């Protein structure tokens, strides 16, 4: 269970985001490069209707590859439906819309085996603040793996 942004405004997420960090609720799904998990945001694009396109690189066949999860509203506020990377909700949990966002995706049928935090920055500068609140929001989550990645990484294809 979780601690969402129950007054999300989804228009406002719109547009460019980095990578900075991610947590895990079990080592396997981010302990490689490859782990179902590891995936890198370049965008989120909500629809007119409420719905959420979310933008991501992932390397799968020895390639950086794009991928794009529709994420469909439910009557949950700050809920997305999805059907990718084997999961099938995204929560954001925090966002000021201008610096960072916070968001998690979890298999509903076993969240503490399926459970994966990003921490979302709109411009690739190591954002302390962005980490600080990451930290806040992670205390209350049973996380085993924490990742950060430096600015250097935040523009590259599929972090290095
Ligand atoms: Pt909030």
């Amino acid at each position: 269970v979780t601690q969402t942004m129950k007054g999300l405004d989804i228009q406002k997420v719109a547009g460019t985001w980095y990578s900075l960090a991610m947590a895990a609720s079990d080592i396997s799904l981010l302990d490689a490069q490859s782990a179902p998990l590891r995936v890198y945001v370049e965008e989120l694009k909500p629809t007119p209707e409420g719905d959420l396109e979310i933008l991501l690189q992932k390397w799968e066949n020895g390639e950086c590859a794009q991928k794009k999860i529709i994420a469909e509203k439910t009557k949950i506020p700050a809920v997305f439906k999805i059907d990718a990377l084997n999961e099938n909700k995204v929560l954001v949990l925090d966002t000021d819309y201008k610096k960072y966002l916070l968001f998690c995706m979890e298999n509903s049928a076993e969240p503490e085996q399926s459970l994966a935090c990003q921490c979302l920055v709109r411009t690739p500068e190591v954002d302390d603040e962005a980490l600080e609140k990451f930290d806040k929001a992670l205390k209350a989550l049973p996380m085993h793996i924490r990742l950060s990645f430096n600015p250097t990484q935040l523009e590259e294809q599929c972090h290095i």
